[PDB]
């Protein structure tokens, strides 16, 4: 799909087998998803942004499906404010920015 940006671009994910809402965010390096249960071993990590760093449970080689669209990378579980999609999987999505 085209997506404009005057509100934010929020798009359905499939992930561990479960549907969540996520913003495809091109400022995001990685995935980071709230708190949940994902299948296999992870590795703590901290990650920042504006307003400081969290802690975070790392799972790679993960299966994420994004408006249809299919990657298998590295996502972040952890406490961040809303769910986002980063630059590891919008490029597995061939996701550009235009203008």
């Amino acid at each position: 799909p085209q997506i404009t940006l005057w509100k934010r671009p929020l798009v359905t994910i499939r992930i561990g087998g479960q549907l969540k809402e996520a913003l495809l965010d091109t400022g995001a390096d990685d995935t980071v998803i709230e708190e949940l249960n994902l299948p296999g071993c992870w590795k703590p990590k901290l990650i920042g942004g504006i307003g400081g760093f969290i802690k975070v449970r790392q799972y790679d080689q993960i299966p994420v499906e994004i408006a249809g669209h299919k990657a298998i990378g590295t996502v972040l579980v952890g406490p961040t404010p809303v769910n986002i999609i980063g630059r590891n999987l919008l490029t597995q999505i061939g996701a550009t920015l235009n203008f």
